[PDB]
């Protein structure tokens, strides 16, 4: 077992901690010596341009700009199906010409926004400040890629653009959001092994939602246990266990649309 020492990077989010719980607690038997690195999704999308880690989470959008050094892992993807990121505002607006706070240039949610509204002012900004900026009218609207998508109503805010409804009008397939990416220079041995450990960790979470969610709470961000389970279960299910053919088709489509508008 060569090169058995690797770095696995993922995000400080409930859905993520949930998925990785079994692995982060020695509950997964593997000969791989894994070192976890937790960082914001946009940080990983950018560091991925240097092929920093052996395995890293990464937005589908970003992946299109680094499919030369990385390939998509069958397990770990987050896919919306009847739900996904949204743009929220204090009241109903059109968004055209407006200033919208965005969590990260390379996120899939940004690519989608840039496809639905071809003329607006994207205001680069950390996710943990989008909600405040909107409520305090620092911007006209905000793009929410994390648990905001199911909690915005608590702040008296409302959805002005439902990215899933927009995507559903473009193609009839699930919505690829986050992906698990593995460097192409790793051996077949390491590739299969990590895939096995990854799948086991995901399956463990579904069979033990309360246990896995308990630890994940460290990233709940105020969400109660039920709301957190619901969020995690939204992006950690069948699609995460194994990317089906429909999701492969959806990425293909997503990319084609991006290429056709020169977004990539």
């Amino acid at each position: 077992h060569h090169s058995h020492k690797i770095r696995v990077a993922h995000t400080p989010d409930a859905d993520d901690a949930f998925m990785f719980y079994a692995m982060t607690h020695g509950k997964v038997d593997t000969w791989l010596e894994i070192e976890h690195v937790i960082e914001d999704i946009e940080t990983l999308n950018r560091k991925a341009f240097n092929a920093e880690y052996e395995v890293t989470a990464i937005s589908a959008h970003a992946y299109a700009l680094l499919d030369d050094k990385y390939r998509i892992l069958s397990a770990g993807a987050s896919v919306g199906d009847g739900y996904g990121p949204v743009v929220v505002a204090k009241s109903e607006i059109s968004l055209d010409g407006k200033r919208i706070a965005v969590p990260g240039r390379y996120t899939t949610a940004n690519l989608l926004l840039k496809l639905a509204v071809e003329d607006f002012e994207p205001v680069e900004m950390p996710f943990d400040r989008i909600i405040q900026a909107v409520l305090d009218e620092e911007v006209d609207a905000g793009l929410l890629i994390h648990e905001g998508q199911i909690t915005y109503a608590d702040y008296g805010l409302k959805c002005v653009l439902d990215l899933w409804d927009w995507w559903s009008e473009q193609v009839k397939l699930p919505l690829p959001l986050g992906l698990n990416a593995i460097r192409r220079d790793l051996s077949v041995e390491v590739q299969e092994e990590f895939l096995r450990a990854m799948r086991e960790s995901i399956a463990f979470a579904i069979e033990n939602p309360d246990e896995a969610i308990e630890y994940a709470m460290k990233y709940s961000r105020g969400l109660d246990r039920e709301r957190a389970k619901r969020f995690a279960m939204m992006y950690v299910n069948d699609y995460t266990y194994n990317m089906p053919e429909s999701v492969d088709a959806a990425l293909k489509k997503l990319y084609e649309m991006a290429e056709a508008k020169g977004l990539i």
